[PDB]
């Protein structure tokens, strides 16, 4: 059986990983394709069903798609895949044209048998790249589909706003996607505890990313530029064994960091200091690990943020016993901050957060 698997972009090695060590728990055989079709922020899941034998002697299904929404940390979206195609020249077809290939193509699909004729369902559509038709084509469109299909079979049932089943129709460039969202309207990084929205937060499943990429030790680990808290508290909430710091400029911000961490239950293990990351050395002698999602310093300035960095940077080369990982869009202010003070970079990657193209670097001090 096959899922797509979403994730955000630039993290697809990461998130197999993590759903590797979640499936060989299981028992079960499996393979995993990053980036199925050339796609970005996706994974393509092959599973045998996961089959036990339960209380009345019987062979039952385990869910995988349950299993992985409850476990992941990393993942947007498990999906039960219909289909994956490349239409050729799609987004370049004109309108249409494109629509009609749509509905050919989803009024072939074997739609009956993932969905009870009597279920409710809607279609959710994700459209990107530079097409002829909107995203709200598709829905229409592969919705026209569908319901057609099911009244062959019987009385199809459809509700937008309370589906029991939620089909998926992602058009990616030249890549279309049908299938079953297990997930629902509200995707996995949408954390219960994020009660204080901070306006440059984290996206939970990058955060992960992070403390992923430290490869951490039960050492200490610092959020210097903290905020929102992000970053700590889903490293707490793997109960982490570790000292977790965390020192943010800002009172409010630092507040709801609290308040976040209150909400999500692990408020007793981050340790929360209002203080400011270019006089780090006044705050701690010495960590292990510090994990930052920096400010961005959209704009201009004239120069706020090459200043910044280098010197939370200096302090940072007084205090580091391992590794560093950072995140911001200021490639410039990072590398020149990091080469002035004697940091090595030993990672860089390049991840979307949300809708930007955000630099991820891992770094130590050279004369480790
Ligand atoms: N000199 C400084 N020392 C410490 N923190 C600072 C300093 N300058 C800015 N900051 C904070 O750095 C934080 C960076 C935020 N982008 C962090 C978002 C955070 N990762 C979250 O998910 O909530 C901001 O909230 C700023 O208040």
């Amino acid at each position: 059986m096959k899922f797509l698997l979403t994730t955000a972009q630039g993290i697809e090695d990461i998130a197999k990983r993590e759903v590797s060590l979640l499936l060989k728990k299981l028992g079960i055989s499996f393979q995993i394709e990053e980036k199925p079709l050339g796609i970005e922020g996706r994974l393509l899941l092959e599973a045998e069903k996961a089959y036990y034998v339960d209380e009345k002697g019987r062979k039952r299904e385990l869910s995988i798609s349950t299993y992985l929404n409850e476990n992941s940390r990393l993942l947007h979206r498990v999906i039960i895949e219909i289909a994956s195609e490349k239409f050729n020249g799609i987004e370049k077809d004109e309108s249409e044209e494109a629509l009609k290939r749509i509905k050919d193509f989803v009024s072939s699909l074997p739609v009956e048998q993932f969905v009870k004729v009597s279920e409710t369902f809607a279609v959710r559509s994700f459209r990107k790249g530079d097409h002829n038709i909107t995203s709200i084509d598709i829905a229409r469109t592969v919705g026209e589909a569908i319901f057609e299909r099911l009244s062959r079979f019987g009385t199809p049932l459809v509700n937008l706003d309370h589906p029991a089943v939620i089909f998926r129709a992602e058009l990616i460039k030249d890549v279309f996607f049908l299938g079953i969202d297990t997930t629902g309207d509200s995707s996995l990084h949408k954390r219960p505890w994020r009660v204080y929205d901070h306006p440059a937060h984290l996206k939970a499943s990058i955060a992960n990313a992070m403390i992923e990429l430290a490869e951490l030790d039960g050492g200490s680990v610092l959020d210097p530029m903290c905020g929102s808290g992000t970053i700590l508290i889903e490293l707490a909430l793997r109960r982490y064994s570790g000292e977790i710091i965390g020192i943010e400029k800002y009172r409010k911000h630092l507040i709801g960091a609290e308040m976040n961490a209150l909400a999500a239950g692990v408020l007793d293990k981050i340790k929360f200091i209002q203080g400011d990351a270019t006089q780090l050395s006044q705050y701690v002698d010495s960590v292990d690990f510090a994990i930052s999602n920096l400010p961005y310093g959209l704009k201009i300035g004239k120069s706020m943020i090459p200043d910044l960095y280098m010197k939370f940077f200096n302090e940072l080369a007084k205090v580091l016993e391992k590794r560093g990982v950072f995140i911001t869009t200021e490639k410039k202010a990072i590398e020149e901050a990091i080469a002035e003070n004697g940091f090595e970079i030993i990672h860089h990657r390049v991840i979307g957060h949300g809708g930007l193209m955000v630099h991820l670097y891992v770094v130590k001090l050279e004369h480790h």
